Order: structure tokens, then sequence, then C-alpha cells
């Protein structure tokens, strides 16, 4: 089997992309956030404490045929900017593009934390890490990948996310028109439960490459690129007047400016981002500070690989006995 669905940026910063997910018999559609750095699927529910809700669309399991409480199961997450969420636990039908898994852990918010609440656009999200990481107590349970896995034509995915444009996550097979040359392969480690791999260096716009080994994960989840500080500091030093703002929470930068492009290897191949993919607009309405979308990971404890990055190619998550990750130009 396979599945195909579109994946759409949620305002005009591409601040991050939902995608239609199928749940339930009658169908209850979804619009949930595919997340590569987190292997929980839960939704906005019935269940959802109503001061949590504003202009989400809800999961009611009650509606669903072949819902069934998951008895005993509990779940709570933490993100990695600080919002979270947790409940209960049903099980029910998911289909994605038209790819169906049966039986698949359905966690249910009966509270969320406020950023949840305040974006109204997503109603949910769906992890693609590793199923290590799934929080279900007592019993962890699988990703909607994970359990598809056997059924597909062939144990990957693939993101295609659109800079200021809809895209596309496949399952279970490679779409051989939508990226330009070849796929280059990198090695993955799963040992904290990422899809964590080594970049080989980078450059700024058009300057040398710099081969150095980065380590980091592929996370669809997260919107910005985040980086080793000598490495942001190197590109913002390229544009004037771009300055490290604590009181902001990062580099901002004149929105006057032109952005040079960033440049990331991946084994012998490079990965170009245009300089238009890392801005970030004006930090409040009307300024003319602008966000930077190359920020330091210094504090955070890993380097991220976020949709700033993986939006300016065709990225293969390889879920093969051995996993690996791919990304091509395109």
């Amino acid at each position: 089997s396979t599945g195909s669905a579109t994946t759409t940026p949620i305002d005009s910063l591409d601040d991050a992309y939902i995608t239609p997910v199928q749940i339930g018999t009658p169908a209850q559609t979804l619009n949930l956030d595919f997340d590569t750095g987190s292997s929980d699927l839960w939704v906005f529910s019935s269940e959802t404490t109503a001061s949590e809700v504003d202009g989400q669309t809800i999961y009611t399991p009650s509606k669903s045929t072949t819902a069934k409480l998951l008895s005993g199961a509990t779940w709570s997450i933490s993100y990695g900017d600080g919002s979270s969420s947790s409940g209960d636990v049903y099980t029910d039908t998911v289909s994605v593009g038209g790819l169906t898994v049966t039986g698949q852990a359905v966690e249910s918010a009966k509270k969320v934390s406020s950023s949840f609440t305040e974006d109204s656009t997503i109603d949910g999200l769906l992890g693609l890490a590793f199923s290590t990481l799934n929080t279900v107590s007592p019993t962890q349970q699988k990703t909607f990948f994970d359990n598809a896995k056997a059924s597909l034509d062939s144990p990957v995915f693939t993101a295609d996310l659109g800079y200021h444009a809809p895209g596309t996550y496949n399952f279970g097979f490679i779409d051989t028109t939508a990226y330009t040359g070849s796929i280059t392969y990198t090695a993955v480690s799963t040992k904290q439960g990422f899809w964590e791999w080594t970049s080989t260096g980078y450059a700024v716009g058009s300057g040398t490459f710099k081969s150095t080994s980065i380590d980091g994960i592929a996370d669809t989840g997260t919107t910005l690129l985040y980086l080793p500080a000598t490495v942001v500091s190197a590109y913002w030093a390229q544009v004037s007047g771009a300055k490290s703002s604590s009181s902001v929470g990062g580099y901002v930068f004149p929105c006057s400016a032109t952005l040079p492009s960033f440049t990331f290897g991946v084994g012998s191949a490079r990965i170009v981002i245009p300089g238009d993919y890392i801005d970030f607009g004006p930090i409040s309405t009307g300024s003319s500070s602008c966000f930077g979308g190359i920020q330091s990971s210094a504090g955070i404890g890993i380097n991220i690989f976020g949709d700033v990055a993986l939006k300016a190619a065709f990225v293969v998550f390889n879920g093969a006995t051995t996993p690996t990750l791919g990304f091509a130009s395109k």
C-alpha cells in the first residue's frame, strides 16, 4: 500500500504545516501537524477542557463506531518549545492520504497548553519519530508509520515541504518526479529516538564550504534551523545590522536586508537554502526588525534541521531495518 497527502502552511510565514487525517468511522477529518521529532498522535477532542479549545476541530470518540478506549492508558508530553498536552487514549482507524491503519493509538487531549489553544489551525500532532519516544503509559504505543510499515510497498515516508506553498507527505514510495538530480543517503542514529544524522558542513552565501561534522535531527515539527553558535554567528555576520537580541529571543536583522543563502552538506552533496527562506518577518506588526530563520542551538542540547532546512529538499525517511535519511534538491 501507499498514501499521499498534501501538507499546507498554517500562515504566511510557514510557521508549521497541517495535513488532513481521517480518524474513526464515519471519518472525522482533523488537520494535524506531522512531526518527525516526536512520536505521539494526539488530538483535540470532546474530552479537551472547554476553555482550552478555541476554534480547533475536535475528535469525538463516542461518534466513531470503531473507537475503543485503551483502558488505563494515559499520556503526557512536553515539547522543546515549552508547550505540552496530556490525556487518555483510544484506538481507532486512522487514514492518511488513502493509507489506512486499524487499531492506531489516538491520544485524546484532556489538557493542552496555551500555545496549542491559541493556534486554531492545528487540531493535533502526528508523530513520526521512533516509537521508543511515545509517551503512553503503562503500555507504550506505536506511531502511525510504525503500524503501517509492514503493509507499505517500501518502508519509507517522504517530506516535500513547500516554501510559502503546499507540499506533500508520501508513505510507501519515492516519487521520482518530485526532485532533481539524485538522492544522497546518510546514516541515522536512533539512540535518542530521533532521525538523527551528521551533516558534513556548511557555507554562507557564495562563500567557501566549511567541512565540519554537525550532528542534528531532521524535525518537521520545528519551524527554524537551529545550529551551533559558531555557525550561526558566521551566517549573521554577513547581514549588515543583524544582531542577537536577548529581549526578542534570538537573531534579528533589518527588514530592508537581502539575506544570503545557507548551504548544508549531506555527504558530498549540498542543499542550498535560499535567503528568502530565512526571513520570518517583523518581530511585531509594523516593526522594521525582522526575525531570523537560523538560530543558535546553544542550550537546546541538540541541533535541529527544522522546516527552514527541510523545505529546501526532498527528504526520505527510510525506515528499513537500519534506518537512513535521504536528501535531494528540488
